[PDB]
DNA sequence: TGCTTCCCGCGAATAACG
DNA sequence: CGTTATTCGCGGGAAGCA
């Protein structure tokens, strides 16, 4: 297979039999053994790069559009991804968005075609 | 040390299946 | 199709890099 499995206070934990990584959740491990096998690949489909997970490749599409989804609601100014809006809420408005924090919205992906969760909307 | 990308629990969206 | 099985978007802390 590809993993084993540990059993510590009733609870289980699933191994990557490679490099020996802990995995709460099963689609977990098998998400991350992608990286070992390059069974499925990824690739940009505007440049030549090739990512071992979805989510990767999805990132980095989102640099070729250069749509900025995060907007600051204390001043508007909006964001390429969470790590830039958290860094500029922090540091201009000495604030957290973390928790539920209602200073910033995810607005829809609208330059590519990914799955559109419902609550964006 | 400030970008930049990675990571993984979680669960909504959707593909597979019967 | 209803139903379950799979995918992968998301937060936000971690790790990587120059
Ligand atoms: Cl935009
Ligand atoms: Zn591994
Ligand atoms: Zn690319
Ligand atoms: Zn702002």
């Amino acid at each position: 297979d590809d993993h084993y499995e540990l059993i510590v206070d009733g609870r289980v934990y699933y191994i990557c039999i490679v490099c020996k990584r802990s995995y709460v959740c099963l689609t977990s491990l098998r998400r991350h053994f992608n990286i070992h096998s390059w069974e499925k690949k990824y690739p940009c489909r505007y440049c030549e790069k090739v990512f071992p997970l979805a989510e990767y490749r999805t990132k980095h599409e989102i640099h070729h559009t250069g749509e900025r989804r995060y907007q600051c609601l204390a001043c508007g100014k909006s964001f390429i991804n969470y790590q830039f809006m958290s860094s500029h809420i922090k540091s201009v408005h000495s604030q957290d968005p973390s928790g539920d924090s209602k200073l910033y919205r995810l607005h829809p992906c609208r330059s590519l075609q990914i799955r559109q969760y419902a609550y964006l909307s």
